[PDB]
């Protein structure tokens, strides 16, 4: 077994719970895209460790938190890889399940490095299997996971819908504080089913597309995005995050005058991952009982510094890492 | 470990050695090949085992031969994968070496079902640290490998070229019978650097294309293919059989006169891997003591087989599907 083992009397039990996903990233640099038809070599290879879920499981655990990671890999050496990994990122793995039928979810990522492009082809595998029913089955229906202690959940979009909203609900209906990151971009569908459960949603920390998606106000700057701020409170929403790129993030305390903190000014050289960086970051420092302002301005540092480097996971920092005043 | 380990007496030695290439191929099925910049879904996904030398291997392996493989792939858990893959399909792995520097080689492969067309990158990855000279570090300057007992050597052009035709060198100056079937097709200067080595190859077995580049006689037909076999006789080549696909093989036997048998009357669904299937059951068959034209009459009809269902590997036979006679 390479997956941590809980004890009876919930002594390693976490402050906050990830339920999401895990993906390899299959990362080919190539001299050019791909023809239809064409076989290529590539000129390097990177394999990485992605998905949302992990990743902003990671940048918490990085920074010291006291979190686990809920998901779906392979009996394959991919799922292997990826719970020794998160271990060595200080996640715990306990209620990391796995499926002998399915492989590892990855992506299957190009880079053209000269041009600058990507070409992205996402294959969850494992991921479609982690429905609700069978984390309800795994769990005791979510007695497992969801323990009086549990302070944070933290959701995104990237697992079957209906397993993200349904323990987003679960979770509040106890107390838990909730995070949901609508990441990747909720579809039409997706939003349609997602409104009604906002109420059951502690925190909602969108980007300036997924705020746009949710509320119908488009947002592209400060004062629409708190015009998004509003609307996502009428939808039920208590404390509301936008994130703004190099422009920073609003927000808004449980219905207070909103207030927007601008981006650290840093050489962006790679910016994967910085959005999955600033949730994680953030809700470690709320586990460490800092108010959602101080959280999200000590998360906005953390994902600064993350784009000033290559790596996605790699450029997530460390505490000793950081400059005096972060932590 | 997941691999074999040899005895010190080497009661497990085997008949058959391959050194070359192990692949995963990682076939993302597609509704469209993504346009530069585009991140999509796809809509299922297969994995595969791939790789030349692996595929020759495990045809063989897959009839009962006793082969070993000799490569190298990752520490990463594909390459205990395919260490796994490779034993329950009869073939002995105490020799695949293992790198922490680099991934297992892949292909990573894009498939749209509707226009039958694919998108290939390959990642030669750990592969392109199979050096002589870390082979030779490992094997005690080859003789680790290359015990007394051993009667055949396989190997192709998917690994560095002076690892093939060193390995081809030295096996041949102990009186093992080495085969190389020079794929995928030479670029010049591997022609350039092949042609010296010739009088080295006991069995030289390439396709239409592959004999083209290596003799300068245009190969198209059987009465091209029997041209070729005199060049390729002329450059020292002891054994030479051209496979022709659906029109079969041409061989001779140490200038023995030419023979052309004819493909076998099969409905073609996926030819992908029916070469390393020729290629590996051949050998397999002059191990259980069957002369060249024997052996490669029963490698068509077994290539036959695979080209009657898609998958590569997973079209390999069993002995159970073959006519009597052919075992
Ligand atoms: N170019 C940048 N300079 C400084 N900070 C950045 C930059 N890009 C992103 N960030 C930080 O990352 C957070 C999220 O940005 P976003 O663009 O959503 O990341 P991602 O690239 O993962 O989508 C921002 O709120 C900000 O703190
Ligand atoms: N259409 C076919 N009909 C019958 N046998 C075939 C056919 N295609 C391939 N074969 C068998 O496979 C061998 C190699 O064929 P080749 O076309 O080189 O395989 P690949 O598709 O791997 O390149 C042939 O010598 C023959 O025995
Ligand atoms: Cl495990
Ligand atoms: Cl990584
Ligand atoms: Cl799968
Ligand atoms: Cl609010
Ligand atoms: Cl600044
Ligand atoms: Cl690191
Ligand atoms: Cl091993
Ligand atoms: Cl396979
Ligand atoms: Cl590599
Ligand atoms: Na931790
Ligand atoms: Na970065
Ligand atoms: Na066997
Ligand atoms: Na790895
Ligand atoms: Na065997
Ligand atoms: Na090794
Ligand atoms: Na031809
Ligand atoms: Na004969
Ligand atoms: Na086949």
């Amino acid at each position: 077994r390479a997956r941590n083992v809980r004890s009876h009397t919930g002594e390693y039990a976490p402050d906050i719970l990830v339920v999401g996903s895990c993906f390899l990233d299959y990362v080919g640099y190539v001299d050019h895209m791909p023809q239809v038809g064409e076989t290529m070599h590539s000129v390097s290879f990177h394999k990485g460790f992605g998905g949302k879920g992990a990743n902003q499981a990671v940048a918490a655990g990085r920074l010291g938190a006291k979190v686990a990671m809920v998901s779906m890999v392979g009996t394959d050496g991919d799922g292997s890889d990826y719970i020794k990994e998160l271990e060595r990122n200080g996640v715990d793995t306990a209620y990391m399940f796995r499926t002998g039928k399915s492989s590892t979810g990855l992506a299957m990522i190009l880079v053209d490095t000269k041009s600058s492009n990507n070409e992205i082809v996402i294959c969850p595998n494992a991921t479609n299997h982690f429905t609700p029913e069978l984390l309800r089955a795994q769990t005791n229906n979510y007695e497992r996971i969801l323990h009086t202690g549990l302070k944070y959940l933290i959701c995104q979009n990237e697992i079957p819908l209906p397993t993200t909203l349904d323990t987003i609900k679960e979770a509040h209906s106890r107390g838990v504080y909730t995070v949901f990151n609508s990441a990747p971009a909720p579809k039409p569908a997706e939003v349609e089913q997602i409104k009604p459960f906002l109420p059951y949603v502690s925190l909602f920390c969108p980007n300036e597309v997924e705020a746009t998606l949710i509320t119908g106000v488009k947002v592209t700057d400060t004062e629409s995005a708190f015009s998004a701020i509003k609307a996502l409170q009428q939808l039920g929403v208590r404390d509301v995050v936008i994130t703004l790129g190099a422009a920073g993030f609003v927000l808004s305390e449980n219905g207070a005058e909103p207030v927007h903190v601008t981006g650290k000014h840093v050489k962006a050289v790679d910016t994967t991952g910085a959005g999955d960086c600033f949730v994680g970051s953030m809700v470690y420092f709320m586990s460490r009982g800092r108010n959602l302002l101080e959280a999200c301005k000590r998360a906005n540092e953390c994902a600064a510094i993350s784009v000033t480097r290559k790596g996605t996971q790699l450029s997530y920092p460390h505490p000793s890492e950081l400059p005096a005043g972060v932590m």
